[PDB]
């Protein structure tokens, strides 16, 4: 009743103020948000008891200013592992915990809505923001997102799933027209958002920068209204990506309730003030008051539940120590062991020769709106020191000295905030020979960073190893292998890189991604086996970039794309590699363990409305560990073309001791089995195959069931 009451009290002008942000806080002419560093604020209306609501990034943790002027207090937040690493956990419960921790910091720092999680599909590994997205698969993505949203919103604050939809490249994102069939949309790109919307009920959705089939997402009625609302039954409000679109009136008409951050003229001289443009449109009858009321109601019906609406006295003192444990745990389960030829874990007291500048310049996460400002960030070297591991102390000082020297130099000093990539081959061929005799093992850090606004390139030093990185690995490998010793590589990266050319040169490979503030601790602990790797890939690692099915990336013309066509359609990520027989370097769902697991006791039953899959996993190794199991369904060929198989469920065991087992029981609604034929979802009659895998290509148990009667669903 409150909402309809406030609504009835508002004047036309106050209503317009409410659907437009107050401008980017603390930049240009604008005052700081009462939470300094926050991404945006709504217009207050004291008249009718509406406060300003505060919105802030981001996916890796709350992003606000750590300090404030005329203030002795401190406002640090927890920097969690990046989303691609969180997805690697394949652990819903854990993602929910990460949401709660973040949510407590959101609430207690006076924020009302967290601008997370990001959940665009990994269409192409070069997308600059892949690090802060979950997966190339909509079920993994949707399920991780749902868990995170539930976590955040258990804390009395709102989540915001973004970016809706098909924002799968950074190049010309604010302008590019994304051409995608309705089938690709419904099966791949819309699909994760559908799951999140239906299962977790996020307070808000952020419409994407890009056009979708001719229309800006922020101004796309089919997207924000027919699909989101009418079909899916979304009950929240939609906000625009910052400065997205070109027409505030079209945005409101489309179902984009909240225009952020407001004052677009401050960034684009050709935009009018949106309040003035809207007021004029109302005056002229270009926009009806009824549409305006709907947008305002969508906003209030959600935000009357925000802490700010009840004048919540936030503490400015969240439990950072408790949240750090959660960040460490998330990182611990998200590391992916890609290769282990009797190399890991390291023996106790093993003397480590630590290589690569990334050991010191460790990447905690990518740049942009999804960045964070934690009190600390434990480098790989620091974590190893902290845990008291036996490392070459002379070498570590050499690296420290070399980085200082290089970063002080003109060519490599941080510019404007990028740090030029350092040469990694500064050690002499004889210096490394000395290292091989002195130490027991080699550990080489390979680091990459990416971020909002920039796409990566299929070139050396980016997707490919730079020549100096290749030379370092070759030399270290040769030297240490001659001495009978093992070499380990740590991939401190945010998205796939080439691995085929060098992986056979080394014995161990740990994909440690970018693990936030606790990175070095997580990494050290994985090396010694205190952590048993349980992460599995949420995205495909291709042998070569030319293998990638999304070849049109980043569009036409390449250097200034006005449009990009998803030629590969539904056949993206593993759906492509499986269906057309292209072998990846490492497949979707792949990941090793320090122990072994045996799958057994498969039972499959379909009562016509629910597919029930049960099996048993036993730890047959000598170290406790968790196992991620994946259930792929292979639908019959029947009427329409379909991928080879599709992930429909997944699970992760508790921490099993040697000899322990766990019974897995998963249920899949019949509707989930459907393919979209362009008009409707269809679950074709026929024999289906259940494929329970330790990865999409390591199937451990197979069974079948039959659909007797075709089922159809209109969107
Ligand atoms: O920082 C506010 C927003 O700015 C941009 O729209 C980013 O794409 C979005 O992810 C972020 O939440
Ligand atoms: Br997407
Ligand atoms: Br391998
Ligand atoms: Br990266
Ligand atoms: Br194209």
């Amino acid at each position: 009743e409150k909402v309809n009451e406030i609504l009835s009290q508002l004047t036309l002008e106050e209503k317009v103020k409410l659907v437009v942000g107050v401008g980017l806080p603390g930049l240009f002419g604008n005052p700081h948000s009462r939470v300094a560093g926050a991404a945006g604020e709504t217009h207050p209306v004291p008249r009718v008891g509406l406060p300003a609501f505060v919105l802030a990034d981001g996916p890796a943790g709350l992003r606000i200013n750590p300090t404030r002027e005329n203030d002795e207090n401190t406002y640090y937040t927890t920097a969690f592992p990046v989303e691609i690493m969180l997805a690697s956990t394949w652990n819903r419960e854990l993602l929910e915990e990460v949401g709660k921790a973040m949510g407590e910091e959101v609430r207690e720092y006076g924020v009302d809505v967290l601008l997370a999680p990001a959940m665009n599909i990994h269409r192409n590994p070069l997308c600059g923001r892949n690090f802060e997205y979950y997966s190339e698969d909509p079920v993994l993505s949707g399920e991780m997102a749902s868990s995170f949203v539930k976590g955040v919103q258990s804390q009395g604050v709102g989540a915001c799933i973004k970016h809706f939809v098909a924002n799968n490249q950074e190049t010309n994102r604010m302008v590019v027209d994304t051409i995608v069939s309705e089938r690709a949309l419904r099966e791949i790109y819309l699909r994760g958002f559908e799951i999140a919307v239906k299962k977790s009920k996020p307070w808000s959705v952020m419409s994407a920068y890009n056009k979708l089939n001719g229309k800006y997402c922020s101004q796309n009625e089919w997207l924000l209204k027919k699909v989101l609302r009418e079909e899916w039954g979304f009950e929240g409000f939609v906000m625009s990506a910052w400065y997205a679109g070109d027409n505030p009136v079209e945005q409101l008409k489309a179902g984009n309730d909240l225009i952020m951050p407001g004052k677009a003229y401050q960034v684009n001289t050709e935009r009018r003030d949106e309040i003035e443009e809207i007021m004029e449109a109302l005056k002229e009858g270009k926009l009806s008051e009824e549409v305006l009321d709907e947008c305002v109601r969508n906003i209030l019906k959600v935000l009357v539940n925000a802490p700010s609406f009840k004048n919540y006295r936030y503490s400015n003192k969240p439990d950072l120590e408790k949240h750090a444990k959660v960040a460490y745990e998330a990182g611990a389960e998200g590391v992916v062991l890609l290769r282990n030829e009797e190399a890991l874990p390291l023996s106790e007291n093993s003397k480590i020769a630590l290589f690569g500048t990334g050991q010191i310049e460790t990447i905690k996460g990518g740049t942009g709106s999804g960045d964070t400002h934690p009190r600390y960030a434990i480098s790989i070297l620091e974590g190893i020191k902290e845990r008291g591991l036996n490392f070459d102390e002379e070498l570590a000082k050499t690296y420290e000295d070399y980085i200082k020297k290089m970063r002080e130099t003109e060519e490599y000093k941080p510019r404007r905030i990028i740090k030029p990539k350092l040469p990694e081959n500064f050690l002499s061929e004889k210096e490394i020979h000395k290292l091989a005799k002195k130490n027991d093992v080699a550990v080489i850090v390979i680091s990459r960073i990416s971020g909002e606004g920039y796409d990566r390139k299929p070139v050396k030093g980016d997707f490919y190893l730079s020549d100096d990185e290749t030379d370092l690995i070759k030399t270290v490998s040769r030297e240490f292998h001659e001495q009978g010793k093992k070499v380990i590589v740590l991939l401190n990266i945010g998205s796939p890189v080439e691995v085929v050319s060098w992986r056979d040169l080394v014995d161990g490979i740990l994909l440690v991604w970018q693990a936030g503030q606790e990175t070095g601790r997580i990494v050290a602990d994985v090396l010694t086996g205190r952590i048993n790797p349980s992460g599995k890939l949420p995205t495909t690692f291709p042998r070569d970039y030319s293998d990638v099915p999304s070849w049109t990336f980043p569009g036409e013309p390449k250097d200034n794309p006005q449009k990009v066509v998803y030629e590969e359609d539904i056949y993206v990520g593993y759906r492509y590699y499986d269906t057309f027989g292209v072998e990846p370097a490492y497949e979707f769902g792949y990941g090793l363990s320090y122990t072994t697991f045996e799958y057994s006791d498969l039972n499959v039953s379909f009562d016509g409305e629910t597919l029930r899959v049960q099996y048993r996993i036993e730890n047959t190794g000598g170290r406790a560990g968790k196992e991620v199991s994946q259930v792929y369904i292979k639908a019959p060929k029947g009427k329409i073309d379909k991928p080879f198989q599709e992930l429909k469920a997944f699970h992760k065991t508790r921490l099993l001791n040697p000899g322990e087992s766990e019974e897995v029981v998963l249920e899949i609604p019949v509707r989930d089995l459907a393919s979209f034929n362009g008009e409707e979802w269809v679950v074709e009659a026929g024999e289906y195959e259940v494929r329970v895998g330790a990865s999409s290509r390591n199937i451990k148990l197979k069974g079948t069931f039959s659909v007797g009667e075709e089922r159809r669903f209109k969107p």
